[PDB]
């Protein structure tokens, strides 16, 4: 019944200090990422949702092989999202209804989240996430090398408040119908210090006073209309400019980009390496929701399959970023 | 610096009157019978974008007491007393989170200050309507409030969702800042279930609550791109309503982006409404009117009774639009 | 550094069915001994402090045994002590500091204490314990079949509270000095309803509103002299009658009963066998000190040998159970 | 059923002020130096058994006042203000958690209402000292008190040791119910040190504290089965202290078991003591009074001023009592 509170999961399942160190390493180098300190992509790539922790640590093992490949060209780190906003109602994730249900249990929900982001992190896995939960991130976030605002509550300034006080850098995506300019407010309210009302380690509410995030960028998602091409990144880098914010930006080859048909992801990203070889110079990342299987269920029968967004499979994955990392070595190259 | 006092503090400090209760509990009625088509009576939700300054709110609320009352058999009138502003990037967000108006975030004394200015509202006859925005403040106010808002910007946002679905007081939605209608209906639709989430106690613990979900939930339209005030707009939303299932009584905004951000422009836009209401205007049960004591914004608070958020009509061109919606709504309530 | 709340403990270690029904059963068993309602001899017996939960539970599977053979004339429940009050200063035990080295990891000495209790009622073996700390009887209270309230603390208001609201039976020992007055008034005490603060299982303060404790008595212990022969058990009987409260009582074998001289338990074993021979229809209950081996240590070197208060070994343990089994058996039959 | 306020609540409503924190933190210093024997004035401890009207107690804390001005460089006087009661069996426990006298426990008002009262005696200049009985509620006005006791039911107790170990203010420990003083010398052995226990913060949860150790308690004669406040006592005690290794300063009370429960026998003890100050009385650091406006008890609240636990002396022989012992300490003080 009752929530137990942030310590007794820290208690239990505490950072190791491999966990710590790939974190605070995952952290600085997404940073010079946003910055344009380097040139390689970051690449958030794996399950629209995780339901399954079995299905997700295999799926980590042969993504790390990947990862390791890649490391001179990509930065690659695994989507573990817990959090799903639907558009109406739906199932909400791993965190809320663990045992996919209808009982939330959220307690176990909290545990297994953690003990998987542990156990990534532990193998050699940088994790991401969306933050939609304004009391859940306790629980979890010193295993988040990277966060996510989603499209729906990018212009929220509670999720911007949120965003402020994380210590991992953050992209906000554009709104569900293409409005980048409440994703270039987000970065301005969110590199401020807020205060606000939060939730402590020990359970209890209290003020909070955050410092601001340096690190936060934008991520196109297609509205409308897709908005992953060099016209598209081109008007979003003078906006991001005007602004006076970074200019460098991630683009999600998913959702309203591929107008949620998976098969459209690897257009997307075929495009973008177009664009890396051409010049490129504002892109620092790429979003692809992926999984063991392709296509996605409405009831986790088949192993590996997204129960929410289709995802590309691993064969097509394992396309998509050599696909990326050929074109990215390339840019590297000047 | 202070730490957090839970609700309780607050609750036992500052408890509820009889009376208090009473006017709640009924004018949050009255408006479920608004948002479900059984009275044609109009909501008006009318005072300042927010509130900076208690003497001036009750003087405020003491004039539009009045005004309640002399029109209510045609209009039910229930003061603005928002706490909580969404900033574009950044500012002042209301008077919980900065009471002092200096910087100083004294959320303590915010809270309180809050707590009894609506106690006090209540207790003289004047309901309050709020914006909830912040997850944890409510259970410090709520009991006194008979209508909220979930602003533009986080009608979308699923924790907001989540917080409509417990709140016991009807709530309305607001299209996006650039014009969507669907996430409003979309929101009504999420607000109307039962959710299971993170929450805050009285006593200042977190908690997994379980809401019933919220039965009283209707759209407002605030424009967009463009305003969506108009018979057209209002017609192509309720049709969109009635496909959703959800009501089609909806209520519409005067101020923000239907006047396009000039407080000038309320009186126009009410024009319009008021002549809706008179050929038919079926599927209006509300209209919003940002009002204070004194026309006009200013950056810095001088002036008493003069709003330092978004500018708004002053007291005599209230009178003037609360007469109009008046005058027309009888009419509307007068047809067979 | 944080204090666990007991709801983290539960969580971890739930109880049971069967430790819940144990529990259950000796409890009402008990009562009926407090009030008279059968004859069978409660005996609170095993180490002064449980230091090594490894010996506790040997010694437990031993007890079992016994238990299990002398269960129509005895009700054997095993000490369970994780809470000692020493004279100045002192290991206060397990729970305050499990790793017996002045580290006070409290958290991991509760979830040991817990874990402990649960193992021991899994296997059949209830438990007791002196309930000495107002905070920490809510992370095992619920494995607890028999309580104490010691010499010490039996006048303190505050554990005559907590009594109040505890769900097994508990006896009031008598004043360090031989003052029986001060349990009596416990007693009475004790069965009233109290309002007092006190922690919730989620760790947080709050007033409780007890019920009364209805299945408390008292524990001769000794005094400047001892107190256990049928003189002084007739005595204190009149004294428990002319309060209004049960006249049937507990006789410690230990402590200044035995004049802190561990082999002196068997005299007054002994003597307390001639008592339910003779007729004995005051006495409802003993205690003993005794462990896998006799006497004490300083250091916990020798296994099951107590690091408190010296107790009797294995050995002498059987023939003082085996004492008052035959004892007792022929009081019932009359 | 109202849930409890934590500290942070009454500490926000009723916040020290700086009058009051020097007077306490002056006051704790001021006692030091008498349990260390760097002054020789004499502790008093004195006003009622029991606060049950917050009218009477202020009005008496300013009389009292007039007098803690007049013998200052005799006395130290400190009011008496025992917001919790140990009872033998059953019975009121206090302002705090029964401050309405009638059975319902209001607990938040009782809270509020003693820190409230404390405060201004305070900030009136008189400093207040209480017995601490209960874990939980010292946290609500601690800050308040200058020096605290542990009752003669408790001092055994390992629980109130600790809580003893980890309070700012000196404290005193009396001897048993039965004149055991052992256990209050022990006692003082155990607070000295640090301890490592379970207590509640200002926010209201429960928590690991880690004490320093409270290097400031002494004990206290009260009585036992029979009186132990005379020179003969006191010697046997010092002796005992002595040995023990910890201060040989102590502390009689003139009322309890002292007085053989008799109000009017109050002056017989302070006699006593009195005569022990202008032969010698090094030992002796202080002592305790039960003293009101009006002498005498009551099971009911009907006569303003006058106890309704132990009975009390009123104004006119604590004047007396007062002129006594700040007389012969005078005494003692020049030689
Ligand atoms: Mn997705
Ligand atoms: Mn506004
Ligand atoms: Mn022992
Ligand atoms: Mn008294």
């Amino acid at each position: 019944k009752e929530l137990l509170p942030p310590i007794a999961h820290l208690y239990e399942l505490p950072i190791s200090k491999e966990a710590s160190g790939l974190v605070h390493r995952t952290r600085q180098e997404i940073s010079d990422l946003v910055h344009g300190r380097d040139k390689r992509l970051l690449v958030i790539i794996g399950p629209c949702s995780i339901h399954d922790p079995k299905a997700a640590l295999e799926y980590a093992e042969r993504l790390l092989k990947l990862r390791k490949q890649y490391e001179n060209e990509l930065l690659i780190v695994m989507r573990v999202y817990f959090e799903k906003p639907r558009t109406t109602v739906g199932w909400k994730g791993l965190i809320n209804d663990p045992h996919l249900d209808g009982t939330f249990d959220i307690n176990f929900g909290l545990s297994q989240a953690r003990s998987l982001l542990l156990s990534l992190n532990n193998m050699g896995m940088p994790a991401s996430t969306e933050f939609l939960d304004m009391i859940t991130p306790q629980y979890y976030a010193d295993l988040i090398s990277w966060g996510a605002i989603g499209a729906r509550t990018t212009e929220s300034q509670v999720h911007r408040e949120l965003a402020s006080g994380l210590s991992c850098p953050v992209g906000f995506k554009n709104g569900t119908d293409g409005n980048l300019k409440i994703a270039i407010d987000a970065i301005g309210a969110a590199s401020h210090s807020h205060h606000f009302l939060s939730v402590t380690k020990a359970g209890h509410s209290a003020i909070v006073h955050t410092g601001g995030n340096p690190d936060c960028h934008v991520i196109l998602r297609g509205g409308k209309e897709p908005n992953y091409d060099a016209e598209h990144v081109s008007e979003a880098a003078e906006q991001l400019r005007a602004a006076g914010v970074t200019d460098k930006l991630m683009i999600d080859c998913s959702h309203a980009n591929s107008r949620k048909d998976y098969t459209r992801q690897m257009e997307v990203a075929q495009d973008i390496a177009a664009q890396l070889e051409q010049d490129g110079g504002n892109i620092m990342g790429v979003m692809v929701e992926s999984h063991l299987v392709e296509g996605r269920q409405d009831k986790p029968e088949v192993y590996g399959k997204s129960i929410t967004d289709a995802c590309i499979g691993w064969g097509a994955t394992e396309e998509l970023l050599a696909l990326l990392a050929g074109a990215n070595k390339k840019r590297m190259a000047r």
